[PDB]
């Protein structure tokens, strides 16, 4: 192996903004590398707007327009005029020519005018627009198969990528849940065997979607695919444009590369629809008649150095792969337990976990993270125990005890270890009915009821909820542990850990650990000076990405969790000689290298899939086997579609019990934000030379006293909004129905709407307790 | 029906009859995490055990209290009116219906003291919303 | 009754079900969904006996009743055909499996005992 | 005629009282449940000796459901 | 945004015109917004139409 792609496994995002550098997102390829950047813009900004208009607006198009004016001035600019102006505007890619002209047409400087009308078209089309994250895929010169530089390319050398993906939602099965529930197991890093082995959340069967299409010839026609190529010879953006059935074109995608071979790769526009306007999405995951444009494929290419030498890449070592996945509305709340720590987990034995060694870099991730999910959670924000003690410690600037593994620490360590929920799903439990074919492992901490109610009454909890407060995989069976969210076995194995003190910690960390977020900023400085950018670009594709709970998730789900999807998934090194940070790894994943023309592009299980499929799939001679060499479509047709239904389907799960309010997803699809209206009534100090003050006259915010002004700006700060407000679902107006079924269906056309989470400054906080960064969900509805 | 009235702009939430049958209201939850003063003698103070509560800055303690003084809640949310459960539908006519049987169970809204708010700016009377589904 | 052609190739596979009132938990607490009832009748007496239960185990279900004639002939009479929900906004909207619902139809054990008159 | 037969139902000889009266396969049933059953020694054969109730179980509830 | 086909027509070399209606469409603004009512439903529209037919006779002498 002589060269590599990098990231193994892209992903990219919709977005209905546009497929332009200027105005797009990439791809983390660090990770951690932004959480406080509080000039982030995820939404395009006027400003974007109007300097992609003047730079198409060069003297070139005035002196047009001068030549244009003096003749239209010889006698409404006529119709060739018009298309001689738009012609030198080269806007005719973002928006359709038709419409261009036609702004042109009603109008009566005139640089200023047009200069003007054509804002006007553009903002309505992008102003506000949610961009676009582009993933950037590199090749990297290998050693002996080591990554050590990007390939250069000199004057005769030339890449050529190659691009195939699919979609297969509508022709794949149900998703009633994961199928690996029930699937025996000796246990990994990211499941306990005790699920399947103790029945906590059996398998359900799942029958096919869109089931009248009959016959595999036939069904066919409900997978959605494209492909592309382009070179480091030419600029040009190629789409990849599928039809459904195989009527409607669907953008899957677009491709360019530049002329140092890095290849750019952009989802679809965010376009879900029916075959017919009254087929409606009712349902969290399976609706028939409807496609969307997520997709996921195969990425290859070719090095021709001048020489003559040409080497191909691709074999599975070697490839790429691409998913597309739905908006991530704050990019900078990592999930809890992500699918970059799925993969991590994947590799281990569960038997083995004893044998792990943990630092202090390792436990941190699962701290920062749920003490970051307040900006998108109000459980996390008002009702966790763990917050609360680690502000406690913060106000102290006592967080370094944290780090400290002797015994006077032990009882500090324990207190918050004690908190989290085991994945071996064996706590908070009692046995019933034990040896009988009834045999069941009961919760006795709080359930989340079926919404089929029985007016029996609950049996009353005698275990404390344990943290994280999400639903799980098991959230379908009241009673079951697995109701719940748990960190899996290794990550829960360095929190135990941890809270025993067999933990290393460097006193250089200890030096940065006087606050959480001083720690957060030092770890983010190692991801940033470790020299290993290929491994980082892998890492920092799947760390923004959900790793549980899979019902069937936001991105991709339960398949990722199993070494068994991939070619290769091996440890290579700790971020930084000294600090681990949950480690660097080389993985692939398993290909057909056949692509769209593999003879099991189009294979399935008949009637229904079953957990005896997956068990079949484990033998790799079986005709079961294809299930884990993915083909174009393999990752996504598992997910909801449209994804739409999903992310509305994706919020609270409301218990019996006020608090704390179950929250599913909530990194990846807020449920509680801080909107851009109380955003305004408190990021101004009292001293702020404004006439409006946190939504005050000057007089009136200047007359009170300092305390009640800094008392003001807290409740402001402390007002949090459920995130399906932020954009009409349903709910609006008289007498409006409002509702779950209504969220769903209006998601389709409101996603593009909804509020997107950004960090921003609050430049003196006084003594009001609000942090000098805070994460502001913006919407159109919630902006005052 | 006598609740909110939601206009396509978020802000302010117009309410239809909100001192006889309230619409956003402080939970008898939240006046439990900050009625009691840090120097209280009670092995949990304000929802934290005594060892966090005592350890922190008396200005994080306030505003800790403040925080939870400031989260009020949907009075349609203090009882079942059909959003509880997995892939509740919720909504207006499911309250409807169910009010019928709930009724009986939503929030009492009812003055309560705050003995010794000291520098977090909570009142020393504040009215708070009693029902079984937010009392803790 | 049934060809072995459905199972051999897969021709209407068995789907997996889960647990009516999936609310209630443990079995102790689920044996309050169970109605039940027993009675005895004699040809010494016309008397009809009801077999009355309860849901669960608050409503009264008469889940049938039984006489025997003086030639020692059992009739046996089932229920009225009520249904009802725990509570009335509970409508049964599936065609199978509803929640929070009771019938009053059974099912379950004869016996007999003969004397004669020696002993 | 199509004949005449002698019949009788596997019966548990406590009825209410029996150990089975109340059991169940845990959170769902499956076809698997229903292979081990075969076996008149697995602790799943129970399912073919009847208790009360166990004839109409499986039925819609309530019937006047299914009849619609 | 929508073309609506109202209807269409024709004459021939005797002065006789020719009215068509149009093709039976119906639409919302949005797929979502449902025909639930039998008379009123916002956000819809139809290709029905009605209105004004007049004519000029030119003759030969002017
Ligand atoms: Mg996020
Ligand atoms: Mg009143
Ligand atoms: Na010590």
């Amino acid at each position: 192996c002589q060269y590599k792609i990098y990231p193994p496994l892209g992903i990219a995002r919709v977005g209905n903004g546009p497929a332009i550098k200027p105005l797009s997102l990439s791809t983390p390829e660090v990770p951690w590398a932004h959480l406080y950047d509080t000039n982030v813009q995820y939404l395009v900004t006027q400003q974007e707007l109007e300097q992609l208009l003047e730079e198409a607006f060069g003297g070139n198009v005035i002196n047009e327009i001068s030549q244009i004016k003096t003749k239209l001035d010889e006698r409404k600019f006529k119709q060739e005029e018009i298309e001689t102006i738009t012609g030198l505007l080269g806007l005719s890619h973002l928006v359709p020519q038709q419409q261009l002209s036609r702004s042109l047409d009603n109008l009566e400087d005139i640089v200023q005018q047009i200069k003007g009308a054509l804002l006007k078209v553009l903002s309505d089309h992008y102003l506000h627009a949610v961009k676009k994250q582009a993933q950037n895929f590199y090749i990297y010169k290998c050693d002996e198969g080591n990554p050590v530089e990007k390939l250069k390319l000199t004057d005769g050398d030339k890449v050529t990528w190659r691009v195939e993906v699919a979609n297969k939602k509508s022709f794949w099965y149900d998703y009633n849940n994961a199928l690996d529930l029930s699937l025996h197991t000796q246990g990994s890093g990211n499941l306990s065997k005790n699920v399947s082995k103790h029945r906590l959340a059996p398998a359900m069967t799942a029958k096919r979607r869109n089931p009248n299409v009959i016959t595999n010839s036939l069904r066919k026609q409900l997978v959605i695919s494209s492909q592309g190529s382009v070179s480091s010879d030419n600029n040009t953006q190629v789409p990849l444009r599928g039809k459904f059935p195989a009527r409607h074109n669907v953008l899957q995608g677009s491709i360019e590369c530049d002329n140092e071979g890095v290849l750019r790769f952009y989802a679809g526009n965010g376009i879900s629809q029916a075959l017919s306007p009254s087929s409606l999405n009712t349902d969290a995951a399976d609706n028939s008649n409807w496609f969307d444009d997520i997709c996921d494929g195969r990425v290859t290419a070719v090095v021709e150095l001048k020489n003559g030498d040409t080497f191909e890449i691709q074999d599975e070592q070697s490839s790429a792969w691409v998913a597309t996945t739905p908006p991530d509305y704050a990019p900078q709340i990592e999930p809890i337990v992500t699918m970059y720590d799925m993969v991590s987990g994947a590799a281990l034995k569960e038997q083995d976990l004893d044998n792990l060694t943990t630092q202090f870099s390792d436990v941190f991730p699962i701290l920062y993270r749920l003490y970051r999910m307040q900006w998108v959670n109000q459980a996390d924000f008002t009702d966790n125990a763990v917050n609360t003690q680690i502000r406690e410690l913060n106000s102290e600037l006592g967080f370094a005890q944290l780090l400290d593994n002797s015994a006077s620490a032990k009882s500090l360590r324990e207190g918050i270890f004690n908190q989290f929920r085991n994945p071996l799903f064996d706590q908070d439990i009692d046995v019933d009915d034990p040896g009988q074919s009834s045999n069941e492992w009961v919760s006795n901490s709080r359930i989340i009821p079926s919404k089929d109610e029985t007016n029996i009454a609950a049996k009353p909890a005698t275990s404390s909820l344990k943290l994280p407060f999400y639903p799980n995989d098991g959230i379908d069976y009241p009673g079951s542990p697995v109701q719940w969210f748990a960190i899996p076995p290794f990550m829960y194995q360095h929190l135990q850990n941890w809270a025993a003190g067999d933990f290393s910690v460097t006193q250089v960390e200890k030096e940065s650990a006087n606050t959480i977020e001083e720690l957060g900023l030092f770890y983010s400085e190692q991801f940033k000076n470790s020299p290993n950018s290929a491994l980082l670009c892998a890492r920092g594709a799947l760390d923004a990405l959900y790793g549980g709970g899979f019902h069937p998730g936001v991105e991709l789900t339960w398949p990722m969790r199993h070494n068994l999807i991939y070619s290769q998934n091996d440890y290579v090194s700790s971020v930084t000689p000294e600090i681990n940070l949950l480690g660097l790894r080389e993985f692939r994943l398993k290909q057909d290298l056949q692509g769209l023309n593999s003879p099991n592009m189009y294979q399935d299980f008949g009637h229904v899939i079953a957990v005896d499929n997956v068990t079949a799939s484990i033998d790799p001679n079986s005709d079961a086997a294809w299930l884990w060499r993915s083909t174009p479509g393999d990752l996504t047709k598992w997910m909801g579609i449209p994804w739409q239904s999903d992310a509305a389907s994706c919020q609270a799960v409301y218990t019996p019990e006020d608090f704390p309010i179950p929250s599913w997803w909530a990194a990846n699809l807020p449920v509680h934000v801080l909107p851009l209206a109380r955003y305004n009534k408190f990021k101004d100090s009292q001293s702020a030379d404004l006439p409006e003050i946190n939504g005050m006259t000057h007089s009136i915010a200047q007359g009170m006293s300092e305390e009640t002004f800094e008392h003001l700006r807290l409740e402001q700060f402390s007002q949090r909004l459920d995130w399906l407000h932020t954009a009409d679902l349903g709910f609006v107006g008289y007498h409006a129905e409002g509702g779950y079924t209504n969220g769903l269906i209006q998601m389709v056309s409101q996603w593009k709407n909804m509020a997107m989470v950004m960090a921003r400054p609050v430049e003196n906080p006084g003594s009001s307790g609000i942090p000098n960064v805070v994460y502001v969900a913006y919407s159109q509805a919630d902006k005052d």
